């Protein structure tokens, strides 16, 4: 229902794109024009990459050598965070004739000339251009297999996402009921982060303009800015440039997991119209709906871990976040259906659970992920050979819970028999011991996979030792007034994972003096 490619839509790729901030065109800030349809349209003014800028190139071939597209020919260390790879662009081979050597140089020099198999001589400079609409090539989409870690316990257990994997998240990113949109911008390990920030004037002027060249990139000191690039997506801009921008977003991604960074993409969105700007512009013309349905699962189809091009083995991802927010909260609306059709991972932000602050408002009934399976070995081969049937039977804990809750909303509690208690029991030491997490403690902030693991263990101990208990007539009230229960529920704030294992003897060895008071 639309029936046409583009009109040479490009982005710049190479040294000065981190710490930038673009519109949807990659034209830098408060540079306002027009655009419009289904092809091209206007422009004057910015620059995207700085032309007067001097970059240091160390050179990483040598007269002689075979390359081809991919193939990295240089280093360029563009912030103190990351070291920039320069690289054959795509399409592109022969023998390095001509090479730059050790030197600053700005991004307009030739560094290198390479003659291809036919004799033709290319120019190479530290950046190449690329169409946004054509996805970046590789030579093979590897199948999601290791986890994003975000150090989220609740998503890194529950709800993973893999490497090069796509996940949906509710309402604007810039939302204040909630901070864990943030906690994934920031501790996810990925090298890269691509972050296009949609911001409506109001309680927001925009997605903070300032704090972000401020926030702390906790992994090393310096600030996230020296590892990121911001795409602004604002209302005083061409509802075409807004539109275009999760194309430039996604095409700079793909230039830095050809790389071999791991990249994550955090598309924000926004209440803003659905329905206006459809069949008719406001049947007479044709059925439309199913076209931009595809059209994004197109952009979404382009997120994935590859193999990239080059003469030697190298992988990159490029991970996809994408916010949803529906007209009227509706979530039946067509943006949520649409996006949660093909997104393998669906993290349920939640209002009530918010209201409630139970953080990580992340619903644990509502939300999904299909890369359980797919991560699972990485989880056991690494770190914990029981990953997969420890969540499998926390979240059997909580599936029943549920039920029971269910249940006591129509009868009441009064006759709970101990063992349905003992289940509630647990299953609130997992909500508030587990799941919870605190982003405001600079312990729990960010929890390892190797401490993730260990609490789990330590809860899942404590659940054995209390079926068993109830099993030997124990009553539940003892267990409940065991002390390591109140040293589990602050756990999360121990930063030695080996203090934290050392709750499974003492939980075993007060558990066995409830078998000398009883049997």
């Amino acid at each position: 229902p639309v029936v046409g490619t583009g009109a040479s839509l490009s982005v710049e790729l190479g040294p000065g794109l981190l710490t930038s901030i673009y519109d949807g065109i990659q034209r830098p800030l408060e540079v306002i024009r027009e655009k419009t349809g289904d092809f091209i349209a206007r422009g004057v003014t910015a620059p995207a990459l700085p032309r007067d800028k001097k970059w240091h190139f160390i050179p990483k071939a040598k007269v002689g050598d075979k390359v081809v597209g991919g193939d990295i020919i240089g280093e360029v260390p563009e912030t103190s965070i990351i070291v920039h790879k320069i690289m054959v662009p795509p399409g592109i081979e022969g023998e390095i004739v001509e090479i730059a050597e050790e030197g600053d140089y700005t991004i307009e020099e030739v560094i290198a000339k390479v003659k291809t198999p036919s004799g033709e001589i290319k120019e190479l400079k530290m950046y190449q251009r690329w169409p946004v609409r054509v996805k970046r090539p590789y030579k093979e989409k590897l199948p999601p297999e290791v986890p994003l870690i975000t150090g989220q316990r609740v998503i890194d257990t529950f709800f993973p996402q893999a490497k090069g994997g796509t996940a949906a998240i509710p309402g604007p990113f810039g939302s204040g009921k909630t901070v864990t949109q943030h906690q994934l911008a920031k501790w996810s390990d990925a090298q890269v982060v691509i972050y296009i920030g949609c911001g409506e004037r109001g309680n927001e002027m925009t997605d903070v303009l300032e704090e972000f060249p401020k926030l702390k990139d906790p992994k090393t000191g310096k600030p996230l800015m020296e590892r990121t690039v911001l795409i602004a997506n604002t209302s005083n801009m061409p509802v075409a440039a807004r539109e275009a921008s999760i194309y430039t977003g996604i095409t700079i991604a793909e230039y830095f997991r050809d790389m071999g960074y791991d990249v994550a993409l955090m598309a924000d969105s926004t209440s803003r119209w659905a329905e206006a700007l459809r069949e008719i512009s406001g049947p007479g013309e044709e059925g439309y709906p199913a076209y931009l349905a595809s059209k994004l699962a197109e952009f979404y189809e382009r997120a994935g871990r590859v193999v990239t091009l080059g003469s030697d083995y190298r992988v990159g991802s490029v991970s996809v976040i994408g916010a949803v927010s529906p007209p009227g909260g509706d979530f039946s609306e067509p943006v949520v259906q649409n996006t949660l059709r093909v997104v393998k991972v669906f993290w349920a932000l939640d209002a009530d659970l918010a209201r409630r602050r139970h953080f990580p408002a992340i619903n644990w009934l509502t939300s999904y992920s299909l890369y359980v399976d797919a991560v699972k070995d990485w989880w056991h081969k690494n770190i914990d050979p029981e990953w997969k049937a420890m969540r499998d039977k926390a979240m059997a804990l909580l599936q029943k819970e549920s039920e029971l809750q269910e249940i006591v909303r129509i009868v009441g509690p009064d006759a709970l028999p101990e063992r349905e208690r003992a289940i509630l029991l647990v299953a609130r030491m997992l909500r508030e011991d587990y799941l919870q997490q605190d982003a405001w403690d600079e312990v729990d902030t960010y929890c390892p996979p190797e401490k993730q693991v260990t609490m789990m263990r330590v809860l899942l101990n404590f659940y054995d030792k209390t079926m068993e208990a109830i099993n030997r007539g124990v009553p539940l009230e003892e267990i409940a007034k065991l002390p390591v229960r109140e040293e589990i529920g602050r756990m999360k704030f121990e930063r030695d994972v080996s203090k934290i294992r050392s709750l499974i003897d003492k939980t075993n060895e007060q558990f066995e003096e409830l078998f000398k008071k009883y049997g």
